[PDB]
């Protein structure tokens, strides 16, 4: 039976051997992902500043476009006020 | 003699718990790995999407300027035309 | 190996190293779980921050597609205004040389 005890001992040894190997692999895999995740937060943190900036720009842009359309109306309003003036004079000769 | 076997059983019990715990460790280690790879996916997606939008916005900036300038050349042309007309009004 | 005293020594030293290894594995396994828990919580918060940001960008990309459409509603407006400008210029010069006395 002493043979059965040793027979059972190196089986237990084998198990723990593998469990140690696999758990190494887990420690590694996990370290790796904590790394991935920390990259991602950094980059997500950056893209957020980026967008806030783009956002801020578009608002400027929206205001410039508003100014422009007002000028087109002035210039047009100014324009056929002249057309009226040009009509007045091609009427008197 | 008999003490060694109780030990062995104690150890074996310990070891089997470890084998279950480690298998569920791997399994959600596997899950979060895939969650993380998804997150990199939609992020890097979003990052490109944003570059675009920003390239578009810069192109808009310059379109607006060009227009803005034209509207002013047109205002200035109309100022030259009004001067012209006013002397026609002398006769 | 035939003797008892010696095999006893074998078993003893093996048994003892098995138990040290197992007690380390448990300590490590204790850690692995706590870290896996830390990260489900990080990952979800990341997910939360991220999808929030995509919603942010949608709003913007849409504002831009709007602004893009209003601008060459303004360029249409502008080159009809330029269009009538020299039509006016021609008819003015035609008054100026119609004049030409």
């Amino acid at each position: 039976n002493g043979v059965l005890v040793l027979s059972l001992l190196d089986k237990i040894i084998g198990a723990v051997d593998q469990i140690q190997l696999t758990q190494a692999q887990l420690e590694e895999r996990q370290a790796e992902m904590e790394g991935a995740v920390q990259s991602i937060q950094g980059e997500l943190s950056k893209l957020g500043k980026a967008h806030a900036t783009t956002s801020n720009t578009v608002s400027k842009l929206l205001e410039k476009v508003r100014k422009v359309s007002v000028n087109v109306k002035t210039v047009r309003g100014s324009l056929e006020r002249q057309a009226g003036q040009i009509k007045k004079l091609e009427v008197n000769e």
